[PDB]
RNA sequence: GUGCUCGCUUCGGCAGCACAUAUACUAAAAUUGGAACGAUACAGAGAAGAUUAGCAUGGCCCCUGCGCAAGGAUGACACGCAAAUUCGUGAAGCG
């Protein structure tokens, strides 16, 4: 609508570093917490809970998902 | 260390007295371990977004800023909790 919102659409289009990405949520949160704010949210709690519950299924799960993706591309 | 005893009493020594009252992360540190929007290289506004409202509660936090300026950027599965009888139980009291 406005010049500011349009510039913000440019920025928010710009796709950036993992530093705020959480896989457990698959939520690339944003801007100076991201990850720890997942953690604060009850979600990341249940999620890292399940992770510690079955640590060596997620490693392999993701490893493959990625691996097939890379062959694909 | 200063000064004094009609001090021993010479001027050499000893004593007694008057004071003068307790520095200081004392270490040459012993040790201990890290990050850049840096260089290159790439790459190229990557539409995917209409996510159809805003303000709250609230301590959800960090940054710029001298700010009781100003300004950034963020958290929603925010719920089931149950007023309400029914008997049973025990306790008390009265006869
Ligand atoms: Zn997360």
């Amino acid at each position: 609508l406005t010049p500011k919102a349009i510039a913000n659409r440019i920025k928010s289009k710009g796709l950036q570093k993992l530093r705020w990405y959480c896989q457990m949520c698959q939520k690339q949160c944003r801007d100076e917490n991201g990850f720890k704010c997942h953690c604060m949210s009850e979600s990341h709690q249940r999620q890292l809970l399940l992770a510690s519950e079955n640590p060596q299924q997620f490693m392999d799960y993701f490893s493959e998902e990625f691996r097939n993706d890379f062959l694909e591309l």
